[PDB]
């Protein structure tokens, strides 16, 4: 048979005050939490009763921290259960011991009943009591201030009745942390008149002060500034985390170079760790044309140069020099899913703080399925969340359409996002559009404009500089230019 | 003994950390130095069925924040 319940005086019974825990001996008595002592070591007696009155279960304790449950506890059982049968409020909490606490701070005078398996069977042992909590005008939920804890409530209410529920918001672990020395009036300001909810992803304002504080020291105005132009910076005051700017142009590899730039002075100038997921390019050569254009020399398009700086062990100087500050990190392949996972421990892992992404345009694997139009969205997306989620800077680069409109991108053409590629994804969840348009025959077959098409943080947009390409040291130089 | 078993899984539904040791003696040991008070499973056919056993489990791994694979 099962474990006999526990008789009072057998076992060496008092109704002794909890000195640590701050409840009187008087409420201990109240709510039938009795201090026993069998075969020589003395055991923490709590008595569930059902509406009726017997003592149907008990749950003891011994101090290291151990149990030994008597009875039949049922999955309904709520300890303090027994006292209340209707009334206009009554608390709900995780364990018998803050049970205990809401039961003192009142005078035992209004209900409070604790969870029989409290924790994690919130939502069994609470269905099973919808008829007993349903006697009560409001049932407030004052359970533990944690992880868990907060799913407890959540899963708690969906099972409970009606408009009834409310819950409880302490500014410690429970409700007796609060009483042990802190803020027994901020118990009570909950008992009466706490908030309503079992919303997961609902946030009332009032409940974001922390998190903002924090936000606003945390994260940066004018961050990371734009490299080669400032104007970039000027109109968009910078990459922001979390944002998602993205480059794009014509044949651009002046596109491909500015952002590379960027890339550069990032993980160097400033501290931050880049990571770089060229997918068009091996990882081996986009490490060259870091390196060549780190050192203003044309690297990889030079045979002579390469054979030099192999030999006069100018390489292993130079490439110390610039990545030897484990600062630099590129993503090296031969999915969506499958890239964005990898993207993302750049950023959880490795912990960059900028992911270049070259070329958005390049979706790859998972082949049944139609227009690129649709996925460059699917993608777009989990990017964008990638990134607010994360707060990484995220520059992704992208390819332009063409035209079928009378001049081409060689032309110099200027971009809309109109002139947008995607079909809207893109147009829509990046923060910041930075296009450069380079008109490669005419007056300056070598000078480059940029376009701000788009800053959410700002709002400033349009021509915001100019640059010029020198095809002898690889740079976007930055160039005096105007009307 | 079904393709996802791991033993300790009923112990914590959530979580901010969960170790995964690949039998059950190791996880009875996080278990102790810890005073069983944090969550540790063992793999189900742990040695070699790790991929199966694990993947069988997603949902259940992404309750916690990071995953501890502690395997020999």
């Amino acid at each position: 048979m099962t474990y006999n319940v526990w008789n009072f005086g057998e076992s060496n019974g008092r109704y002794s005050a909890l000195t640590a825990r701050g409840i009187s001996k008087e409420t201990c008595q109240k709510a039938g939490y009795w201090i026993a002592k069998v075969d020589g070591v003395m055991y923490q007696v709590a008595d569930y009763r059902d509406q009726n009155g017997n003592i149907v279960s008990q749950k003891v304790r011994d101090k290291d921290k151990n149990f030994k449950t008597t009875g039949s506890h049922k999955s309904d059982a709520l300890f303090g259960k027994h006292l209340w049968n209707g009334g206009k409020k009554i608390v709900v909490t995780e364990g018998e011991i803050d049970m205990l606490t809401v039961m003192e701070l009142q005078d035992c005078k209004y209900p409070v009943v604790s969870l029989g398996h409290g924790a994690s069977a919130a939502k069994k042992t609470c269905a099973a009591n919808y008829e007993y909590f349903d006697q009560f005008e409001q049932i407030i939920l004052m359970f533990d201030m944690d992880e868990a804890g907060r799913k407890a409530v959540e899963e708690a209410a969906q099972v409970l009745p009606a408009g009834k529920v409310r819950v409880a918001v302490l500014p410690c672990k429970d409700a007796n942390e609060c009483h042990l020395n802190g803020h027994d009036r901020e118990i009570m300001e909950q008992v009466w008149n706490a908030g309503p909810w079992i919303p997961d992803g609902v946030v009332s304002a009032l409940s974001l002060r922390e998190r903002i504080r924090e936000h606003l020291s945390s994260e940066e105005s004018v961050g990371l500034l734009f490299s080669g132009c400032t104007g970039i910076n000027d109109k968009t005051l910078g990459a922001r985390g979390g944002e998602v700017i993205m480059v794009t142009s014509g044949s651009g590899m002046v596109m491909s170079t500015f952002v590379r730039q960027q890339a550069l002075q990032w993980g160097t100038a400033m501290g931050k760790k880049v990571g770089l997921a060229m997918l068009e390019e091996s990882v081996e050569e986009t490490a060259e044309d870091l390196i060549g254009l780190h050192n203003r020399v044309r690297l990889r398009q030079s045979d002579s140069l390469k054979r030099e700086i192999i030999e006069n062990g100018k390489f292993d100087q130079w490439f110390d020099e610039l990545f030897g500050n484990d600062t630099f990190h590129l993503y090296d392949s031969f999915e969506t899913d499958r890239l964005l996972a990898k993207l993302a421990y750049m950023r959880s892992g490795l912990g960059c703080d900028v992911i270049i992404l070259d070329h958005i345009s390049i979706v790859v694997s998972a082949s049944g399925e139609s227009d690129e139009r649709k996925m460059i969205d699917n993608l777009m997306t989990k990017l964008k969340g990638f990134a607010k989620s994360t707060g990484v800077v995220l520059v992704v680069i992208c390819h332009l359409k063409n035209p079928d409109k009378g001049k081409a991108h060689e032309e110099g053409r200027p971009v809309s996002i109109t002139d947008l590629r995607g079909s809207g994804a893109l147009r829509q969840l990046s923060d910041t559009i930075i296009a450069l348009e380079r008109n490669q025959q005419g007056d300056m077959p070598n000078l480059v404009l940029v376009r701000i098409l788009k800053c959410r943080f700002t709002g400033d947009t349009g021509i915001a500089g100019y640059m010029e390409y020198n095809k002898e040291t690889g740079w976007l130089e930055p160039s005096s230019y105007s009307g």
